[PDB]
C-alpha cells in the first residue's frame, strides 16, 4: 500500500546554461491522514545537505496527501555526474524509500549537427520538411530548436532519443514550413545544445542554393 | 492482484497474412505459495480459446514470470475488435480486467521520402542515408532496408511521434561504409503500414550527380 517517491532530474536546458536554474525534484504521493507528515534527507554523493526547498504538503482530490522537495543543484555538480539522493521517511512504512538520480555514466561525445532539405517528391505539397539529424552524442540529454532570420520556428517536432549501434545517441527534428516560405529561399537553422558542444551551442542551417 | 499486462501484436506479422500475428498475456509477481494462474480470453465479448497458455517460467528475484498466448486474425485486428485476457488468481481479490484492441480511427498513408546524407557528413567514413515517413495513421508500422534484393542491417528507426495534424511520423537512419555510396549501390527504404496498396511500399535512393 502506502506512500510512494518520484526523483525528477532537471531540465536539459537548464543543465547546460548558466543563466538558468536546475532543479533536481523529489515528489510523494499516496500520504495518508492517519500519517501526514513527511522528512526529506537530501544527499549529494552520498553527503547530506541542507539547502533544499520543501514545500507545504497540497492534499489532493483522492485525499492522499502529496509534498514536493526541491533541491536546486549546480550546474557542473551536475556536469561531473555528482549523485542526488532522495531519502523520505514516513510513520506509515517499514523503512524509508531512497531513490537516487545523476546524469547517466560514460564518455560524453560530441554531437554531429547536419540539415537535409526535402525529398524532390515532397515539392507537390502545400507545407515541406526540413530535417535536423543530430547523430552520435551521448549522454542523450539535449534540446533542440529551430528558427528563421532570428526568431523561432515553432511548427516543428522532434523523436526522442535513439541508442545508436556504437552507444551514442540519434536523433531528428522535423520542422515545416509553407512550401512558398522556401521557395523564397529563406534560411532555416537547427539550433542544437549539449554538453560535449562547444558553449553548450552550435547552431547549422540551411535553404535552396542550386546553380553550384 | 499481480501487476498484468496485455501487448498487441507486432505491426508486422499482422500486415502479412503469411505471418502469424498474437496478443499476449503477461503476469508478473507472481509467487511460489499459491501459484496456479487461470486465463481466460474473449474476442468482442464471445468465449473463444484457441489459446496456448504457454508453460511457466521464473525470474531473477523470488518471482515468476508466467504468460499466455493468443493467434489472432488479421482482419480481427485490423477491424478493432476487442481482446480480453480475465485472469483467476486466488492469491488476491477478483478477476481481472485487460482490454486491449487497435487504435481508432481513419488508417492514413505514410507518406516516404528518402533523403541523401548533406555534404558535410562526406568527410567520414560512414555515411547515413535518411528515410522519412509522415502523415500516417495509426503509428503501426514496420520499417526496413536493403541492397539489391539482399537486406541492408546496420539502420536504426525512430519510434512514431504525434505530429501536430494527430498524424505520426518517424525517421529510420542507414549507416554505410561511405565508399559504398560512391559506387552508386542503390538503397530501399521498405515500409509496412496498413493503409498501403497491399501493405507495403518502397522507396529507392542512390547517388544522383
Ligand atoms: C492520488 O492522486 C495523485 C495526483 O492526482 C496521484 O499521484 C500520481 O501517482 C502516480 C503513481 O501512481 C505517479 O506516477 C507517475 O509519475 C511519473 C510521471 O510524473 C510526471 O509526469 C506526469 C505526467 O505524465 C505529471 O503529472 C507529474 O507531475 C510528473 O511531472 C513532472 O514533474 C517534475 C517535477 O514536478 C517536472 O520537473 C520540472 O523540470 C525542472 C527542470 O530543472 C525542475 O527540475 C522541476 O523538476 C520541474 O520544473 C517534470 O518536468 C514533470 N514532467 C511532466 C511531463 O509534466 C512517472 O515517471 C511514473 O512512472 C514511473 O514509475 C512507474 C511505476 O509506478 C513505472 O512503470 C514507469 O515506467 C516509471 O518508472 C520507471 O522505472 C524505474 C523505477 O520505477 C525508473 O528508474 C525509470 O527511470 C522510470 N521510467 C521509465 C521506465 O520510463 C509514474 O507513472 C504520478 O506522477 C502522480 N501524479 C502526481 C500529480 O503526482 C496518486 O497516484 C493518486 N493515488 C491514488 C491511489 O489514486
Ligand atoms: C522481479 O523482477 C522481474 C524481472 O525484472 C520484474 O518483472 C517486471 O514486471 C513488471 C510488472 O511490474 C513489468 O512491467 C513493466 O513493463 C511493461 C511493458 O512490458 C514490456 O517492457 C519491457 C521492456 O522495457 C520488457 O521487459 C517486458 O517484458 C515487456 O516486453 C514486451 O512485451 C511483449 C511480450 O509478449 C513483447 O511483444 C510480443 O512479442 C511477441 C514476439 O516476440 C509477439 O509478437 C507478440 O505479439 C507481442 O505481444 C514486446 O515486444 C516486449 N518488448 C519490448 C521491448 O517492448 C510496462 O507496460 C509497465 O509499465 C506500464 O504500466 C505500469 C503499471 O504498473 C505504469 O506504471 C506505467 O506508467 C506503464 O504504462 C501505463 O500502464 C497502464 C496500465 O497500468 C496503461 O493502461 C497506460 O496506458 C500506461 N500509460 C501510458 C501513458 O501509456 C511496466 O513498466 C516488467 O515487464 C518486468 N520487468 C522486467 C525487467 O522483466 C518484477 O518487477 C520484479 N518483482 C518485484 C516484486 O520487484
Amino acid at each position: 500500500g502506502g506512500p510512494s517517491v518520484f526523483l525528477f532530474p532537471p531540465k536539459p536546458k537548464d543543465t547546460l546554461m548558466i543563466s538558468r536554474t536546475p532543479e533536481v525534484t523529489c515528489v510523494v504521493v499516496d500520504v495518508s491522514h492517519e500519517d501526514p507528515e513527511v522528512k526529506f534527507n537530501w544527499y549529494v554523493d552520498g553527503v547530506e545537505v541542507h539547502n533544499a526547498k520543501t514545500k507545504p504538503r497540497e492534499e489532493q482530490y483522492n485525499s492522499t496527501y502529496r509534498v514536493v522537495s526541491v533541491l536546486t543543484v549546480l550546474h557542473q555538480d551536475w556536469l561531473n555526474g555528482k549523485e542526488y539522493k532522495c531519502k523520505v521517511s514516513n510513520k506509515a512504512l517499514p523503512a524509508p524509500i531512497e531513490k537516487t538520480i545523476s546524469k547517466a555514466k560514460g564518455q560524453p561525445r560530441e554531437p554531429q549537427v547536419y540539415t537535409l532539405p526535402p525529398s524532390r517528391d515532397e515539392l507537390t505539397k502545400n507545407q515541406v520538411s526540413l530535417t535536423c539529424l543530430v547523430k552520435g552524442f551521448y549522454p542523450s540529454d539535449i534540446a533542440v530548436e529551430w528558427e528563421s532570420n532570428g526568431q523561432p520556428e515553432n511548427n516543428y517536432k522532434t523523436t526522442p532519443p535513439v541508442l545508436d549501434s556504437d552507444g551514442s545517441f540519434f536523433l531528428y527534428s522535423k520542422l515545416t514550413v509553407d512550401k512558398s516560405r522556401w521557395q523564397q529561399g529563406n534560411v532555416f537553422s537547427c539550433s542544437v545544445m549539449h554538453e560535449a558542444l562547444h558553449n553548450h551551442y552550435t547552431q547549422k542551417s540551411l535553404s535552396l542554393s542550386p546553380g553550384k
